[PDB]
């Protein structure tokens, strides 16, 4: 994808983690309060898969929008998932 | 989804089980012979994922309709899959 | 698709009709009480498209299951759509 | 869909209009700057289709995110499309 | 999409044309015997839609691969469709 | 699917393998340089899943076309993936 493009992934966890950290939330001044990929963890699931990078916006998890989520809630939403997770993203770096 | 809506999931097994029991089949008097989720097994894959609930109808597995399946046939169709399974469902009533 | 396979189409109406007649519904003795394609109307939209054939089962319209529909209800659901309609189907026999 | 659910539509224009008006954008004082459906025009494309309503958020158009878009920019993004437009939404009216 | 990316479009015809011309086929010496977009016709459907460009590869039409098609067969496959057509493409080089 | 149909799968690895061996690539004399399933490994991931068979063509991996791939490039593309891999295929003859 190009920056700005929507894309979706079915991401399998490794070590029961998606291998990303997130930044943002409505409680934050992070732009518009969105949830963004802060970092892909070395040798983690996201990195091995290769489609998600720092800067991508996480729009939804398993069919549910993250709109209105505080940081705590976004993290919890990502954790409260099974071994394969459906993620909807916008490609960052535009 | 709301009751009646179509949804799809890619569900990873836990210890080779999707963690759902089903009821129904053409051989039964259940509704019109359809395959429905009887229970989401505690601690299982379907429960962790959080999208599938008791009463949802399973319409297809890995791209093949369950039409005409007996109960036994549906159970075996669900078992005879790999580690991640594509499921097409209709959301049940609350 | 082969018989039994799930497929979907986005079908544009010709002169406000999808060009399919249906058979079945829970008030009939058509198998499983399902809604099936009775005919692909000559010169109509479904015929021109080429993917839908007599005997295919219509599972959903614009994201909403036809589960439990009477014949009349199914016909209305098809008719109460805009110009392009999303249809979910099961490929029929022979 | 339930409020908060992601959904997508392929919507055909009527009289070269999708038959919805929008509110919001980065510059505006509305809802985190996101783009929301303000109204569905009577007899219009979106109304006939029946899947989009006031309050839904428009996440993307033809594969491209509306993220960071101003009002004018969003309104034009919607206009510079062809006869059928792919829309990604979040169901509103919690 | 970036060059090499898969993308899909539901394209409504304008004046009964998709507004694209193609090059290639197993009877030509075009690379891989593939079918490529030769031109997008000014003011046509593809151009208004904005997602398809010269050099993109057409992988499939309405669910069917163009693998092994001669040039005339590819053209006919494109023509022998309804008012809205599902196209699977690979993004070409710019 | 029928021969020539497009299908997609989300395939989970078993013991870090997709359970398929492929043949072809631009450097080979196989077909028109495409990447094809040579075998599915007994008791492996692809076999258990049941949708991919010898002769199917792999068109893309995780959203990126295998156009122009040498064999070694194709294999590396398959390997440089996470635990669940999105594959786009054309159903082979028979």
């Amino acid at each position: 994808p190009k920056p700005g493009d929507i894309f979706e992934v079915e991401l399998a966890k490794n070590d029961n983690s998606l291998g990303i950290s997130v930044t943002g939330g409505v409680n934050t001044s992070v732009r518009h309060g969105g949830i963004y990929v802060k970092a892909v963890i070395p040798q983690g699931a996201a990195e091995s898969d290769g489609r998600i990078h720092k800067g991508d916006r996480v729009l939804a998890v398993n069919g549910v929008s993250l709109e209105g989520a505080t940081h705590k809630q976004a993290v919890e939403t990502l954790r409260n998932t099974g071994q394969v997770v459906h993620l909807l993203l916008e490609k960052g770096q535009s």
